[PDB]
């Protein structure tokens, strides 16, 4: 009856109960992740709201799964029986744009794009921009430590978190990180909480940092993912860093060109001027001495072929049920993960398809699972569970921006080991001494 | 005996006991710090032997303090009596340069500059470059999270640490963090590491990321000025008007008049600035010659000297007494605030402080050398650094911006993190550290 509890504490029109407006609140876009029907789905409006919602759950023991657009791929946002699902969609707005200082504060609701388009009116740049900056919040992305195209020399959304408020403990308002651009004041608590997926506290407010608005496309026309790819063993081993450098596969093209050589590998180069020119005929050199059909310096505006990429996974969702891996591999390495993807596609007869943030190696490896063929849904789920075994042997690790969640629990305690998981629930003891964040996601309590 | 173990474990050349030759090991530079004489200082030779040192003290309950070169400014490395001083300065190798990759593997104890002059070689940078690069150790910046003078681009330490191995709780070795270009599987447990100054556990290994080395464009420029006061409207003022330097440091003629009798190579306020990219190399002119400015030359050529007088600042000055030292870091907005308050804090305490800064991003440093035989003036100074210290927390900024809080910044950083984020603190060491052996008492007080 954590319900009266919780409209006594904070209304009745923040509170919402009725069960049909739940399906929607009690998962993301991860498929096959065990989730349920929650309790109550709480729409906080400040912070004293969840500073209450905390501390109601905190003395019955009620789980509490924060949650900001539901577009993880990993079930990190998953409801359970008789949890709390703290929505905030109420918390959208940017409370400062500090051009001085170029730092930002915004809220954990604000769409990424939300957030890109309001900083660029004063002339400074958000960086990280994952494929679903149209969708993701910013207490999302901080959760979750997502990683953009531009990763490749500008960073993850870790590289840009100066500080934040969150709700910790039994409900205690604590101030976490600097808001200066230098301090060691202390444990870098507020890093710790990037990329803890909601399991530590929840974000009700964040700062982030800013660079000020900083062209040339290179395209590519391959054929197999044994080659083509080696030319991102060999930019990065000869060629500089190029701004973007992505792994599409014509497999996922002609699902965007139905929905309004072989493998292709696009990068980038921003640059202002002459310096700029030649990092586009800098990033040509490693693409022709490899087979290499078309290969065009091109750099026209086309860029059509870059919303092709974003729209990678906004295809093949209408087409049926998505699987989808992130593995992160050395760079060296991803002319055989790449191998390793195309022949365990074979070993368990399921034709995968492969889109990479090739910049880095990082590697989305994806299936589509007809709603009637069975065994290549099974298959495939052996399938892409030798991909992050075999990716851990390389000396890669089992997630590169998608995070842990639910889908990528077990292949992430074989990375850490026996002794790093009792660190990590040492941590979340001394933070969450309820245990009611988020509990059974990224390691398993107990 | 407890020293029994310790022989009985690995030693024989690695376990010093002489307490002659354990003063150099049990504190830093640091002035009026409690520093004493260590029960052993142990000279570990790899891994493994950290783990020996680790494990004999965590079932002793034994205090194990971490030591690199010792050159910290706030006592994160000064030994208490009894405690154990572990000295990396065996373990001083480069293990590896993956080319393909851009990055690098390094043991703790290898110094700063050894790190950049190998990655070099290989047409690789590392840019993080302390005033103490020839002295303090990888290990050592991991631990503090040391900056840089051309950090104001490129970011700190912690922004190039990508995966350690770490001596934690009872002697485990763990491997933490990634060593790829991506990675968020599980916590960002590497990065609690870094910045905790050895009091959650002794990095034996430490993976860094690096960046390709470009040359070409090294625009600097100089103008020196009249005042502390008007040097804050022309650092505030490079940043408003657009885009950020390369580098920009704020050294004042008392420190460099201290570098000039010493290789013996103008105003009070020097105010140094770089570009690397070129656009802009005449606009940082602009607001030198919009304020007062005795002079202004953007200089290519070398000019140069004057970053090595930035540099080696308090590697002089190091030769005219003991110099108490602060680091403050405010908003880039208030450092012209902050320059008026600190020297007008010179007169309500008539201690005439040298000011060094990096006023690219607000970081400053007062400094006040000591006279030695005047009592009250070590009690003059210390209550005036005490009100820049509180000025600084009013402002909104921090206690330390890089060189930590270690010992002599403990009673403003507790004031700053406060009763919710201090109790955290002692839950995640309590956590990580049981036995409560990992550098006790610093950064914050346990109960
Ligand atoms: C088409 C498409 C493309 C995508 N491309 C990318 C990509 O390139 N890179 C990438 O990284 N990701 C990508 N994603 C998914 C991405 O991981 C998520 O969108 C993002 O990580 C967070 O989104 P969210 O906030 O909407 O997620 P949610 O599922 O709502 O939750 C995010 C997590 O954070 C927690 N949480 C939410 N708010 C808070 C808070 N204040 N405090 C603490 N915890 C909180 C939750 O517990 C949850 O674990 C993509 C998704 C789609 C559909
Ligand atoms: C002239 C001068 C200029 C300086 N400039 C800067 C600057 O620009 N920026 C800056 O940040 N600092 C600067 N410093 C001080 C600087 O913090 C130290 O030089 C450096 O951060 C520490 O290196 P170290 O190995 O010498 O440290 P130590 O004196 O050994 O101590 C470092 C701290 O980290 C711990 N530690 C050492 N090794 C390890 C390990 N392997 N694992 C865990 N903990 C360990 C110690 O316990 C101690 O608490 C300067 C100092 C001087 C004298
Ligand atoms: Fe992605
Ligand atoms: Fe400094």
């Amino acid at each position: 009856g954590v319900v009266e509890e919780l409209v006594a504490a904070i209304g009745a029109e923040q509170v919402v109960t009725d069960p049909a407006v739940m399906e929607g609140y009690s998962h993301d876009e991860a498929e096959w992740a065990p989730y349920d029907a929650p309790a109550a789905v709480v729409r906080p409006r400040d912070t004293a709201d969840v500073a209450e919602v905390v501390r109601i759950c905190a003395g019955r023991g009620v789980a509490v799964v924060g949650r900001g657009a539901g577009t993880g791929l990993s079930g990190a946002a998953n409801a359970g029986r008789g949890w709390v699902v703290v929505s905030f969609e109420r918390m959208n707005r940017v409370l400062e744009v500090d051009t001085v200082q170029q730092t930002v504060t915004v809220q954990p609701g604000v769409v990424n794009d939300d957030l890109r388009a309001r900083v660029a009116q004063d002339g400074l740049w958000y960086p990280p921009d994952p494929a679903s900056s149209p969708w993701s919040t910013i207490g999302g992305n901080v959760a979750t430590n997502a990683g953009g195209l531009c990763c490749v020399k500008y960073g993850v959304t870790r590289d840009y978190v100066l500080g934040m408020e969150a709700v910790v403990g039994s409900g205690e308002v604590v101030r976490l990180g600097r808001t200066t651009a230098k301090g060691v004041t202390g444990y870098d608590l507020a890093g710790l909480m990037v990329g803890s997926e909601g399991t530590l506290g929840l974000v009700t407010e964040v700062t982030l940092r800013l660079v000020p608005l900083r062209e040339h496309t290179v395209v590519g026309y391959f054929d197999s993912l044994t080659d083509a790819g080696r030319a991102v063993a060999a930019v990065s081993a000869a060629g500089i860093v190029p701004s973007a450098l992505e792994l599409i596969d014509r497999f996922c093209l002609q699902a965007v060109d139905e929905w309004k050589g072989e493998v292709l590998l696009l990068a980038r180069s921003d640059l202002p001027g002459t310096s700029g020119q030649e990092e586009a005929d800098r990033i040509l050199e490693c693409f022709e001495k490899e087979k290499a059909v078309y290969a065009v310096r091109s750099t026209d505006e086309a860029e059509a072929l870059f919303q092709a990429r974003r729209l990678a996974y906004p295809a093949l969702e209408r087409l049926g049920p998505l699987l989808t891996e992130d593995v992160c591999v050395p760079k060296a390495r991803v002319p055989h993960m790449l191998e390793a993807i195309e022949a365990a596609g074979e070993r368990f007869d399921t034709r995968i398809g492969n889109i990479a943030h090739a910049g880095d190696g990082n590697l989305h490896p994806l299936f589509i699972v007809p709603a009637g063929d069975e065994e290549a849904k099974r298959r495939a789920k052996q399938a892409f569970e030798v991909i992050v075994d075999e990716a851990l042997a390389v000396g890669g690790t089992v997630t590169g921006e998608h995070g842990v969640g639910l889908l990528k629990m077990r292949g992430a305690a074989d990375e850490l080991g026996p002794h790093v998981l009792a660190m990590h629930r040492a941590v979340k003891g001394a933070l969450d001494p309820a245990g009611i964040f988020n509990p059974g996601k990224v390691f398993a309590l107990e």
